[PDB]
């Protein structure tokens, strides 16, 4: 009765504007409903984090990953790009769903 | 009189379901029998490990790598994906055959 | 009223001549003027740096990235390759524009 | 009056046979004679090393990189794969020519 989250580490990068800087870590994410009922994602969000429990904000995400619900057997996929001001986001090793959004 | 194991580090990733999380390290593996006799793999398994001797469970493996035997000169290849709950598996640097399966 | 700098970490490398050695980190860089006025880059330069503020010299850069100005909505892109004598440049995680050139 | 050595870090890997294991780091190497005279490479060899000066044996190399000489303007390229028993070779960041072969 929970959505399955598959992530693969992608490109590392940065964004700078004047003296405002941040680092980025991209993941290719696939969400899969392997249960027998429709699961709502409306009050859920994607969080990337280190094994120590440090989490990182989502900077940009492909529209497909923001589906409100996932019917049984349905799958959505796309890129999700997380950020930190420093280089901490490079240690993000897990993408998961939170309901604290 | 042992099978040769060639591995190349591939993608780093993760799998999450509810609050059950793990990290993944993929390798492309090739097994080669460079001896003069057939070698049995029936009671052998692929293990990934760090240089310090810490080993990691095999989460998924391509069917081709689970051949029961390898005749002389035979070669099989495919992906093998190992896991840890935390990010330890990212230090797996060796794939080898164990007979403790 | 500042140019936006998008960078993605690319190849790691080295250059050696006799006993003169250095390490290289490439980035794909895109510069974007998202403001309403033309912005001059004539006295600006690309700097790569670590989160701790350690910066690295630019060894080579694609001609497209050395435009003197960027009109509104204009974008230029190319590779930029930064260097260190030791392996410090591998921790460069940000490309930004400096006006101290 | 020295050959120029350009290297780019490639795949990380391993080789195992029975309980004999090693780790591998591949580089794409290009050798370039940018001088005005023919330079002999007959008593030279490719060495990979860390910034601290730790060096690693050459396990395999493409035939093209073992040219005996390089005439003016000549260039040769190919892959070179270096090894360590443990995972030290993963810190090799420089390929250079030695005359101690």
């Amino acid at each position: 009765d929970a959505v399955m989250v598959f992530a693969r580490q992608g490109d590392k990068g940065s964004v700078s504007v004047g003296d405002k800087h941040f680092r980025t870590q991209a993941f290719k994410v696939r969400l899969v409903n392997a249960a027998k009922s429709e699961i709502s994602l409306k009050n859920s969000c994607l969080v990337a984090q280190s094994a120590a429990g440090q989490s990182f904000r989502l900077d940009t995400v492909d529209e497909e990953l923001t589906a409100d619900t996932l019917k049984p057997g349905a799958s959505v996929e796309g890129d999700a790009i997380f950020a930190s001001e420093d280089d901490a986001v490079y240690g993000a090793s897990l993408v998961r769903l939170s309901d604290r959004c």
